[PDB]
């Protein structure tokens, strides 16, 4: 058979990238909307921790925490979109496993940033420096080249 399916993993807190997720969803024939969860923290304090500070994992740490979802197969979509912050470059590490994961995906990768502050430029040259080796076709802010990665 054939279906050129979409997805959109967004990691943020309850509010943040939901929101910018939501819409997609519903912009796009096939896609669908799915979690990004961290490991670790959970028994450090009442909730979770692995993120208190935004230059964590890059400058005095360089080892990150894993990821968590459910059991989904990225050979049966073609169209992968991922959702994340920035404020000082690079200040998170959860997309890094998920490339990692997806060596033998067949279709195409983008990777939507809903932040913009301090750190613009930067960003789409250091997502290229943590993704390279993977087919990505552009590196846009918000929902506004979704147009693209689709058609």
């Amino acid at each position: 058979g054939m279906a050129k399916k979409t997805l959109i993993l967004y990691y943020s807190w309850s509010g943040e990238t939901k929101k910018m997720a939501e819409k997609i969803n519903s912009e796009i024939k096939d896609s669908e909307l799915k979690e990004v969860k961290v490991s670790e923290g959970t028994f450090d304090a009442d909730m979770y921790k692995t993120s208190d500070i935004a230059l964590d994992q890059i400058q005095g740490n360089k080892d990150f925490p894993e990821i968590q979802l459910d059991n989904i197969d990225y050979n049966n979509y073609d169209l992968i979109l991922i959702g994340s912050p920035v404020w000082s470059g690079y200040p998170a590490t959860p997309i890094k496993t998920l490339l990692d994961q997806m060596k033998n995906y067949r279709g195409e990768v983008a990777s939507f940033f809903t932040s913009a502050g301090t750190n613009h430029k930067a960003y789409v040259s250091h997502f290229n420096e943590w993704a390279d080796g993977l087919n990505v076709i552009g590196v846009a802010r918000d929902d506004s080249e979704v147009d693209k990665w689709s058609k």
